[PDB]
């Protein structure tokens, strides 16, 4: 019997220890400090109880699943998933998970430390799947809620490489489900083809989820894939920090986001982006809406880095029968992004933001404001024509941009003949400098094309930094597009030369409450009298024009036209110059054409 | 004799173990192995040595403090708190953290993993307390210091509900006390009616002392409660990261701040806050003094999400009999923040930036200056009378703000007939934006309201982005307010229909040293020289004046007015226009008024 | 046998275990589950298997490789190095890290946690050494990788305080090589005189490396030490976040810099800094571009907080015989720096941003665009003349300033007959904030001094906040500074008592395409003539002048001055005003001048 007992199960259960034999301490068996820790290998055993070795020929699900649902039953822990080993999953899970092509159901207070590998068998290629899911039940409204999950560690999560069988499929790495308090840290997801790598939340029920210091790395592979978001942010007070996102496969550059965030209080900061098609949603999706309300706000991009194919932050809100999503107290600040390198077109037309319709193409259901981008620098190559700081494809209600650096074909883009959006309170401060790479490519295009139904409460205005003749002009208000209660102003460095410089095709500045400012070259000749005399405008659309001023130098001795002009009731200007001696004058001048400032 | 010494306490030290059964490793025994770890249970026994289970009807004090003295011993290492049961806490400790209401103390190098959850016991209900305290003295002064400390894990710290019994009570969670290289990281702290959950630092002693990925849960929960600052840092090289704060108490929005900056080489980042009065102040208080000099220099308060219902930040600095405190060297950038919904008056006087008194209320002590606030956003809903871009209320040596989103009540915002604040080197630059939310609430008060004992060296360049007709005026100086060496300028975008924009009621524009432009409306007569002849104004308040150019058009053909005025010593406006046609000329005409810009 | 069995190496082996009784885990041997884990013990012994205690005079060296070589064969894992316990090296190793004075040879996925301390022993006094090494080659270009390598916890690494020997040696503490997903995590770095502490990468190869949460203390420490970087990033999407940097020797303000990123996708963050010479380097050196390119792109400084003797952010690029280093795509935002405490010129020359020539001291040599720098704070006492918030000292193709607040001696400066940039596409907005410390200070020198061969596609809108009557200009250009395709303005607040604003030495304002404007003071003469009359400028040199306009009050009754003015092919002003009575009037008055704005 001593012997017998030792070398049976229950021996450790048998051999005291007392720590550091220190007399003050517990008297203990060795069984309970073993007991303090638990791993894989704790369940990973046949029937009779022998450690199976892990490898691709053996299926770890129903080991893994069971260390979990032990380790719940005691109120929770954290399970290595050893160093070292590869550990293959090769069936999927049973019961509420199901719903969920799940694989591994993960349970409340159990965290998974793991160091080593989890593999993907070829069981799932072709197939739909979910590795971990915190659901209970397989419909997510019927589902409990999981709490105080955290999986972190620095092993590996590999998909196996497979493909989409079909573009309806859906496959994740960890879906958290209903989710409080839960994390994933440190972690490297790779290898794949994927929806989501991470989901948190679920229609706007959970809190406190996190994604840290993790890795993904080409989780997008097939033409079959229909569309990828790395993690799905859809609980509040949750976010993605200092994490690294990488895509290789040309599919990714037209298909893949890096995060959506789509609920109040969220966050993505600090992370790298390479070879993705989009890095950020930020969207109140009315049909997400039952577990956090109807707005998203307080919703925070900042100091990313990314190269990306097509926009950058991607803004959205929209409608379903009986809800109304909200997005508003948005900042997008310090973030470097750029366009790769690709041929003009070839990608999702490219942007730092756009304001984007809704999921069916609509533009007229969006309630967007309160919007600010500060302080972030954009490029893009010279030959990507489309490429503009804003795409402004659908109603917005406000977006303030101070002090960025935009160097792209455009500042202000919608296309023409598609969406005509509703525009309010679009402000562009002074202190946006636009920047030089796209001069001389510009021909027939306008740096600010406000192919809109109307602008109102809005600021445009323009800084060039450096001369591009190419373009046709600074700014173009198509007649279509009604402007009131706006600033306009062109500022004169590196216009001089320039034939439009804002254009009005309905004649839209003339408004009452538009407030303009822009260079124009305008004939004048003068009356004959010597001394003090009138200088007068040829053409006669000047009806609109406060005040103007010189911004050409006086050539002539015997004269000098007036410096300053008002106007006339014909729409002439006129002003009061010089004769030294008498003559009528004709001159050709550059004025700084000025309406209310 | 074997089978005996097996059973003992000591058997584990009887057999043997190599490591992996590699010949090249030490030939050990158990006991060494599990001596590797520590944790509560090699200390939670009875006289006897027998194991005790926590509970509610169990005080773990004497064991965890044992574990952590005994630890402490050996130079150091990390006591686990086992996860899967909760540990009570309900007796004070002794000796030197008597003084302090202590609990358990901490020594140098013993970390604590806790996995598990620390709650207090009903002993402590109505009582003081603080859990954890790394002072070894009642008298702080008296105290060693505490070093390489961490607390950290999965875990959770529960203040068990309990009122305070009297508002003279302190509570706390950790005072790391005379702190260096001390954290605390992933712990979640809830349930409580406390003054702190974690102090770092003693009046500047101190250095390296961190709060990361922590949350703060409902920590105020009565009117007994006097004042609450969820983390007190005062040690300098020090900060709080990444942490989640939330309150759901009325009174929390009334005494709840989040953090406290109050020594030099501090930071407050990428944290959410929710149900707070206050975000943080950045203070140096002189009775704090002692441990790291007189300055708080290098304050950074960045990449924060808040909610609030009084003042984002607050700057202070005071005096002793024999210190004077001094704040410079700050930013608060990247900020995302709001007012939350509440009624006008509710709660403290909602504000972005508050410049605010000592705590005795003195408002001629302090010396702060080199602050920046930049690529911030803040908002107030539209009801809330009492909401500002800064409360000026205390002398302000300097502050600046460049390219800040404010939508709120008020930009500048000082209570007349209160304090009476000296004021330097105010930079409020042109590309702040300034919202619309509050258009039209605005009757009877000044966006920018200068109730100020006297202005120098401080620039106001204010920027409309839509028309609020409601306001009295863009900016007010009160003739008790000095101005000097200063630039005020309104921007005309969205004025032409204000009766007010810049009001001067001391007529301090006309300081030798004052630099002002703003819109006005000036009714102008004509001699009747057919031909170049002058206009002059009809009254006689312009001799402050340097230049004045038309805001308005011309709708008359036979005549223009001048397109540009200078003065003359009896206050009237001149300028040179033209009679086509004899006549004296009377004309109402929206200006820019000039002066020495 | 049994008891024999028991107290040998393999006794653990033979003692039954199953996970808290639990019938559905595997049946175990004690020796598995210790096997789980693994220390420094377990390989730290004598020939005979007999554990050796550490101490200053036991060399650990050959027991902590035993452990990284066996865990390495195993597949990876984590080897702790026990807390309570200092463990000296006294050796250096053996085979490939022996041409880089290697002592420690690090293999991938062989992590440590180093909770103890790791001393040096006084063996490496006056010698080259690199502590850890991830070479596996003495030539680099023919080492193999080191993958999946994190060092990490509580710990210290002691470099003994030794000084360098001779100034050509090398001192490191982590050189992780060809290093792809390495990291170092909460290690204190102390008491050395070394060269760097960490190098993440070797000449563009690697990835994924970081440097987070720790702490290096006092690392430079005597005069022989030739140069001195902490961290040395020369792998791309890599990076330092969240890190503490200090020193206290007179030396180290001369030569030593916390940060090098050297390879594109690379960032320093969230980090203080007190008691160096330099903040970061950002370069792209053509000698190091073999494995990411011949680009350094995608650079990020954000939101550190810094005291520095000399330079905060040094960009730089360069060549050698075949390949071409560029630079682009750099933000260096949220930084709130400061020169500390010194005597002018007693340190390198004071700066925010330094365009460095390259090691040889060549500025013709640059390729360094698309830059923005914004949202920082700068500050320098009043003394040290030697600070600038750029100096701008090799060619420059573009840097962006927007919404900084600096104050210090200079805006834009470089020191005359030295070397002569190249500069394009310099911006500075308006929205830059200019502080007073250094008022009264300037007597003789010129707040920008655009020591340059040329500017071209520039921008500097001077814009003061308080007067400095001591400067002898604004801004100021050289004759042999060629100026063209530029903007330079200065705003008039605050100088309406300054002798010169914007100086032209070589009269290049009169270019076809510059776009100026500042104050000046002008004479002027009228004709007699009763009404309307013309006032002319006494001085000719106004032929670059399109419009000027009054800064001055009028004190006349009689007469008016004109408000503004054009001019004449002779170079004078002229202007309209208004005689009320007859007669030749002479004024001196503060003019706006401008040309084409
Ligand atoms: C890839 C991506 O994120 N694309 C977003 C786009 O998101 C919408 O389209 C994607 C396409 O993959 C998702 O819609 C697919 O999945 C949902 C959800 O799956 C079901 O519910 C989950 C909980 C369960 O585990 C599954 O087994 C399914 O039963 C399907 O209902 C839908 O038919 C399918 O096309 C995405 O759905 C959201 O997914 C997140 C993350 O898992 C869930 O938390 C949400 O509950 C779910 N929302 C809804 C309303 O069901 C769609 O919302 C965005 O719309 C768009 C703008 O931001 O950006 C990207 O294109
Ligand atoms: C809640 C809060 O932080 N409020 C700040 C306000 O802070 C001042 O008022 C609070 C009120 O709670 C503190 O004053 C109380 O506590 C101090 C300190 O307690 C004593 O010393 C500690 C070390 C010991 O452990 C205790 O047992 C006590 O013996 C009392 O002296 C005082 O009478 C009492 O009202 C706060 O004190 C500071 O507290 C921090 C954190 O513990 C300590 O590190 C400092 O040493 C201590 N400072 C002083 C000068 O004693 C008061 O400073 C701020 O003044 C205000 C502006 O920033 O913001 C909030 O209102
Ligand atoms: C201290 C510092 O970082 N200074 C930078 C400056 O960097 C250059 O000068 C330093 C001076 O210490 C380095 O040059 C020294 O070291 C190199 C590299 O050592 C050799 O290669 C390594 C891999 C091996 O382990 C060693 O045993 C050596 O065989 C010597 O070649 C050189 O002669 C010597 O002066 C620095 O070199 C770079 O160092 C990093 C970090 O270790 C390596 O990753 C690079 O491969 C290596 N580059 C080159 C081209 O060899 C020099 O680049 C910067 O130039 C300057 C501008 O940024 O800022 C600081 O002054
Ligand atoms: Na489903
Ligand atoms: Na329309
Ligand atoms: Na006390
Ligand atoms: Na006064
Ligand atoms: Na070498
Ligand atoms: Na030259």
């Amino acid at each position: 019997q001593f012997r017998a007992i030792i070398e049976s199960p229950e021996g450790a259960g048998h051999v005291g220890y007392q720590y550091r034999r220190n007399t003050g301490s517990t008297m203990r068996m060795v069984s309970d400090v073993l007991d303090e820790r638990v791993s894989l290998w704790d369940f990973h055993c046949d029937p009779s109880g022998n450690v199976i070795q892990p490898g691709p020929n053996v299926d770890s699900r129903q080991y893994l699943q069971a260390a979990i649902d032990y380790v719940s039953s005691n109120g929770g822990g954290t399970i290595t998933i050893p160093a070292g080993y590869t550990w293959y999953l090769g069936s999927y899970g049973v019961g509420g998970i199901a719903g969920h092509s799940g694989i591994i159901q993960l349970r409340s207070n159990v965290n998974l430390n793991i160091e080593g590998r989890i593999h993907l068998s070829p069981f799932f290629d072709l197939k739909p799947f979910q590795v971990f899911v915190g659901f209970d039940n397989g419909d997510p409204a019927s589902s409990g809620n999981l709490e105080n999950c955290h999986i972190y560690g620095h092993g590996v999560v590999d998909f196996g490489g497979y493909e989409f069988g079909a573009s309806s499929q859906l496959r994740n790495g960890v879906a958290f489900g209903r989710s409080y308090n839960c994390s994933v840290t440190g972690i490297t997801f790779q290898n794949g083809d994927v929806t989501w790598a991470i989901t948190l939340g679920w229609n706007g029920y959970g809190s406190n989820c996190y994604v840290r210091k993790c890795r993904f790395i080409n989780l997008v592979n097939s033409s079959v894939n229909a569309d990828h978001s790395t993690v799905y942010v859809n609980c509040p007070y949750s976010g993605v920090e200092s994490c690294y996102f990488s895509m290789s496969s040309s599919f990714a550059r037209n298909i893949a986001c890096s995060v959506q965030l789509h609920q109040h209080d969220t966050f993505y900061r600090g992370s790298t982006v390479n070879g993705y098609c989009r890095g950020a949603y930020v969207v109140m999706h009315a049909a997400e809406a039952a577990g956090a309300g109807s707005y998203a706000y307080n919703m925070q991009v900042e100091n990313n880095i990314a190269v990306i194919y097509g926009q950058f932050v991607i803004l959205g809100s929209d409608v379903t029968a009986t809800v109304s999503g909200h997005l508003n107290d948005v900042i997008v600040s310090g973030n470097i992004v750029s366009i790769g390198e690709r041929a003009a077109f070839s990608a999702p037309f490219g942007a730092f933001i756009d304001i984007g319709p809704d999921n069916s193409g609509a533009s007229n259901v969006q309630d967007i404001q309160r919007v600010l981008v500060t302080g972030n620098s954009f490029y893009a190559p010279a030959n990507i024509t489309d490429s503009a700081a804003i795409t402004l494809r659908a109603n917005l209600n406000g977006c303030t941009f101070i002090a960025n650096n935009f160097d792209c074909r455009y500042m202000v883009y919608n296309a023409p003949g598609t969406t005509s959006p509703v525009v309010q309170n679009l402000v562009w401060d002074k202190s946006n400098v636009i920047g030089g790479t796209h001069a001389n490519q510009r021909a027939g295009q306008n740096l600010f094309d406000m192919q809109f139904a109307s602008v109102v409460n809005s600021t445009i205005e323009v800084q060039l930094s450096c001369e591009d003749l190419s373009m046709f002009s600074c700014i173009l208000f198509p007649a279509s597009c009604q402007l009131s209660y706006s600033k306009i102003t062109v500022d004169s460095a590196w216009t001089k030369s320039m034939s439009n410089t804002a254009v009005f095709e309905g004649n839209q500045q003339a408004g009452a409450n538009v407030y303009v400012s822009y260079p124009a070259t305008v004939n004048l000749t003068s009356y004959n009298t010597q001394g003090a005399v009138p200088f007068f405008s040829t053409d006669t659309n000047y009806a609109w024009v406060t005040s103007a001023y010189s911004l050409s130098i006086n050539e002539n001795l015997d004269f000098s036209p007036p410096a300053t002009y008002t106007n006339k009731a014909n729409g002439q200007l006129v002003g009061v110059g010089y004769n030294e001696i008498g003559g009528v004058r004709s001159v050709s001048v550059r004025l700084m054409l000025q309406r209310q400032v």
